[PDB]
């Protein structure tokens, strides 16, 4: 059979790389339970406004999160499924 | 909530393994069929020692498991979490905008 194309692999690689950051993953653990404002997230991570709004505004262009203060959510059902499966599998321990 | 720092770090380490093109190419194959290192190496066009070396961290972080059949060792996606992780990340990559 065929492996996915090298270009497809490299992009999929780049997408997992952004997930390979514990601070990002902390934000996403919050968005996993509900949509939340720019300041509700900062108050959970116990940091600032102008800095949650740096990381989120990063994750937006990465396609992990979306926004409508602003409200953030997990972009869509792939993101939700991906975060949960990863975190349940790690939990099996 | 927010997951604990320790838990976030372990999860970041799981995802770091997935952040390599070659390992993801291996996973794309195991997604359809349990395969040997020999089957894997033929399909990708690399040495076998090259596969085995890539498979190590896939084993250690439990992305893949293996069975023995006589002298053959056959690898699979560890479980349904791995199938979903993979498929969902590929579909989100190839979708919509
Ligand atoms: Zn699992
Ligand atoms: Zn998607």
């Amino acid at each position: 059979l065929q492996a996915i194309a090298p270009e497809v692999a490299q992009s999929l690689a780049e997408f997992f790389a952004v997930l390979a950051d514990p601070n990002r993953l902390r934000l996403l653990s919050l968005l996993a339970r509900s949509e939340l404002s720019v300041g509700d997230l900062a108050q959970a991570i116990g940091v600032s406004e102008s800095a949650v709004s740096h990381q989120l505004r990063s994750l937006r262009n990465l396609r992990l999160v979306s926004y409508r203060h602003v409200y953030y959510q997990l972009q869509d059902h792939h993101i939700v499924a991906l975060y949960q499966n990863a975190l349940d599998h790690l939990q099996e321990s």
